[PDB]
């Protein structure tokens, strides 16, 4: 003769991740902080490329 | 850590040309100078056609 039965079952997280680069030039640097500008019309079209 | 890529391209342009004949026999050019006209119906028919 049997009887009922009961399972108790347990399971954890496992962890990853997900990175990504992203890429910055000198110069990009450079008109960006404003050390070397001159304020002329010229360097404007450059920051803002 | 991949970072991501930007591609630039040239292409520059090619010449061809296109050619054609067309040419005119010295009776009916003469015909159509109006030069030696006699004033009579039997040469407007040659210079019609």
């Amino acid at each position: 003769v049997d009887q009922p039965v009961h399972n108790y079952m347990v399971k954890r997280i496992h962890k990853r991740s997900l990175s990504a680069a992203f890429a910055i030039a000198s110069e990009a640097l450079s008109l960006l902080s404003n050390t070397y500008v001159d304020g002329t019309e010229i360097d404007s079209s450059l920051r803002i490329r």
